Parts: structure tokens; sequence; C-alpha cells
């Protein structure tokens, strides 16, 4: 067996090799990337997203959301408080100010730290998931709003046709901005691309070991455990390393830096957190491997999680009897 200990495996593909998307990613499942929930991918020298990015500062982010946070350092939830819009040379200048910058730090350890004890004292504002892309039309390799769609997999894969469309997210963050412990949305991969900025570090608990990292999560947040039996799918509980480590959790981490993919893999749990202010781009994927997981994926119906248009036709055809439930949650 490949990667027999879940480690994050990082890939220098050739620019032959960056070609065929789905090959790659086939390839890396056979030296056993998916093992650890995880991968870093550098593309090759020769490879830009873009020309520049000078010109981006009129995007709008429409709803900034503040993220407030309960709990002790080690074990928290975070709210996100909507709040005005703004530009992202506006967000940009905020991330720089001297309430939300990055404080003076050694190292990319000394920040972790520095984030773990002080997280919780102050409300970072995040511009996620804005719908579009900053891929220019031309870049033809891993072009993340080029991509082959999930519905156009499930359909060469079980032969049924859905509606459905899969695009891209934008997400501008600073410094403590924070992503809560989840996976994706029907336990779909995920690729990430750190555009431009400070990095982001990530936390990863491979898929095999997914639900040690559950029953972990349902002691320590036991209100929440009791209003769903998937509240992770709320994205809102952060559980730090330190925390992890004591209760005897497996896990990895990984700093991304700008130029750098990350792909996550079915049911592997992540969390993490930016540095500073920066621009990432991510959408959810599948491959054949992934219809499993998706048919075994778990739901929330409590009303919380509410997702996408496109999430319907998953649940209804890999999961027809929590269909019903499920879309009681979603109205
Ligand atoms: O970058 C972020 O805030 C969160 N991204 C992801 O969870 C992802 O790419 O799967
Ligand atoms: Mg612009
Ligand atoms: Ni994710
Ligand atoms: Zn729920």
């Amino acid at each position: 067996a490949q990667n027999p200990n879940c480690n994050i495996m990082i890939f220098h593909p050739t620019k032959e090799e960056f070609n065929d998307f789905d090959k790659y990613i086939a390839y890396m499942e056979s030296q056993g990337a998916h093992r650890a929930g995880l991968a870093k991918i550098i593309p090759p020298k020769e490879w830009k997203a873009r020309e520049t990015y000078d010109n981006i500062s009129e995007i709008l982010i429409a709803t900034p959301l503040q993220q407030v946070a309960s709990g002790r350092a080690g074990v928290f939830t975070q709210y996100h408080k909507k709040k005005k819009a703004m530009t992202v040379g506006e967000y940009r200048h905020l991330a720089n100010s001297k309430k939300y910058q990055t404080p003076p730090h050694q190292n990319f350890e000394d920040l972790e730290r520095k984030y773990w004890k002080n997280r919780i004292y102050n409300s970072p504002i995040y511009g996620a998931d804005i719908s579009g892309s900053l891929f220019d039309e031309n870049t033809k390799q891993w072009n993340l709003g080029h991509l082959g769609t999930i519905q156009d997999l499930l359909e060469k894969e079980c032969g049924v046709v859905i509606e459905g469309v899969n695009t891209p997210y934008l997400y501008f963050g600073m410094w403590k901005t924070t992503f809560a412990w989840h996976t994706e949305d029907m336990d779909l991969y995920s690729i990430n691309y750190l555009h431009l900025g400070e990095p982001k570090t990530w936390y990863v608990v491979p898929p095999e070991h997914g639900q040690r990292l559950e029953r972990l999560a349902r002691e320590l947040f036991p209100g929440s455990s009791r209003g769903c039996g998937a509240f992770l799918r709320h994205k809102v509980a952060l559980i730090s390393p330190t925390v992890l480590k004591e209760n005897g959790i497996p896990f990895n981490r990984i700093t991304q830096e700008a130029g750098e993919f990350m792909v996550t893999f079915p049911y592997g749990y992540h969390a993490g957190f930016n540095h500073g202010f920066n621009c990432a781009e991510a959408i959810n994927f599948a491959t054949p491997r992934w219809i499993d997981y998706g048919k075994m994926a778990s739901q929330c119906s409590c009303g919380e999680a509410r997702v996408t248009f496109s999430m319907d036709a998953f649940v209804r055809i890999l999961q027809p009897e929590r269909y019903d439930l499920w879309k009681r949650g979603q109205d």
C-alpha cells in the first residue's frame, strides 16, 4: 500500500505532465497521495495562471464576513457576521491596517503559535465564497474555470443526466481568517490555487481516520452534536493541533504559498488559516473514485448547512433514501 503513514505528498509535474488534469490526479493517487487527505502541487516553472494581478482591485466583495469566535483558544466556534460591501482594493487596505495586519514573527512556526494563542481575541474579515475566476482564459493547464464538471462525471460513470453547474469561487483573506474543520459537500474533492499574497496553513485528517475526528468533535461540541448528526457540515468548529495531539487524532499540517495548488481528497477533513492578505480560488471536482464517497456522505438535515442548487441532484441520485429529509433541511 502506497503512503501508509498518510503523509502529505508534494508533487512537481513537468509541463508535459501538466496537460492532462484527470490523468495527473490518478497518478498522484497511484502514489498514495489521497491517503493524507491533502496534496500540494507545485506547477511547472513555465506555467502561469495569468500575466499579472495588477488590475483586481475593483472586484467586489458584496458580503464580507467578520469571523467572531467563542470558546477557548484551542476549541472554539466561529460565526460569520455580515459586513457592508467593499472592493478588493478597500479590503486589501483593511487587511494591511494596524488593527488587522500580520504581526511580526520569526517564521511560519512562530506565526502558527501566535495564531493558536491569539485567534479567538480578534475578529478578522474574510471575503469568501465569491463566484468567479482569476485564471486567464488562455491558460489551458489547470485552469480551475475549465475543469470537467461533476455533473458530467456523474453522467459518465452512472449514465444519469442531471441539472446543475460547477463554477469556481474566490477567497480574499487576511491574517487570522479561518476555515473551520470540514469535508467538501458530498465528500467531493477540492482544488485550491493561491493566486497571490501571504500563505495559507492547512491541517488535515486522513480519510481513513475521519470518524476519529467526528467523535472528538461530538465530545468537544456537545450541544452542537445533539442539534445535528452532521454538524461539522456547518463549517463553524475549530480544534487546534495541540488539542488534536492530546486526544490522539491523526493529522498533518502544511503551508501553501502563492503559486501553489492544494488538492483535498474525498472525506479528508481540513481546516486552516491565512497568514495575511491573500487571494485563493477553489472549486470542487469529482473522479470515478469519488462516487462511492458521495453515496456514503453524511448530511446535515437540521437546516443550518444550506448549500448550492447543484447538490440537490447529487443527493437525489446518490442518496435517494436521504433525499426527502435532506430537502426539508434545505427548505
Ligand atoms: O481557502 C479557504 O478558505 C477554504 N478552502 C477550502 O476549504 C478548500 O479549498 O477546500
Ligand atoms: Mg478589478
Ligand atoms: Ni474545503
Ligand atoms: Zn445541521
